[PDB]
């Protein structure tokens, strides 16, 4: 889409590195729409960087390891309490239901920004 | 300096917002050199804010809070056991003592990636 998302939104802001540490493919920025009711779970998570890393150069390559610290986050402006509110999901195989926000914002982005190893397959 | 910094620095990456959350100022990047043993607490963290928005339009404005959430962190490859380590600290009066980390890596990044709120005076 050129204009703003309409709904909630996955934002996947990778940096792709080898077994090394060495930096392969800088932050990277792709937006999925997903819809609250969904659960997202780790292997859900991979198969969107693996998406994300389809627009690179880097698109047959096999995604290793997410940094295990990483998490789902979203940031947004309580209007009844005039603050900033930031909720935080983990990847893991159970996963966790995506919340409705629409009370808060309409278009909620749901950012995961984190390091990944990438290797040749 | 034009050259990648020889010690140990503080990376200041803060966003400026004013009071009802509206971006004023972008992810700004500024460096400061440090020096393990030095006490980092709260006040001088700030100072290092303000130091940074001088760069800015926004040189003369109150930094009137950082986010709450915000911590010092450190990312380096420990080369004997050939993995990455971060290494989080917090913000507070107290503070912490800068460790010394050249047995890994002679010109560590501590991080400071934060939003703070400002306003004019």
């Amino acid at each position: 889409s050129y204009f703003e998302p309409t709904g909630p939104y996955l934002m996947v802001n990778v940096t792709g590195v080898d077994s090394k540490g060495n930096e392969l493919l800088s932050p990277h920025y792709v937006e999925f729409p997903i819809k609250p009711g969904t659960t997202l779970t780790k292997e859900k998570i991979e198969y969107y960087v693996e998406w994300a890393l389809d627009a690179t150069a880097y698109k047959e390559f096999r995604v290793v390891e997410l940094d295990p610290s990483a998490k789902i986050e979203v940031t947004y402006y309580d209007k009844n309490k005039k603050k900033e509110e930031t909720k935080s999901f983990p990847i893991t195989e159970k996963g966790f239901v995506v919340p409705d926000l629409s009370e808060h914002i309409k278009n909620p982005g749901f950012n995961l920004i984190t390091k990944v190893v990438i290797e040749k397959k």
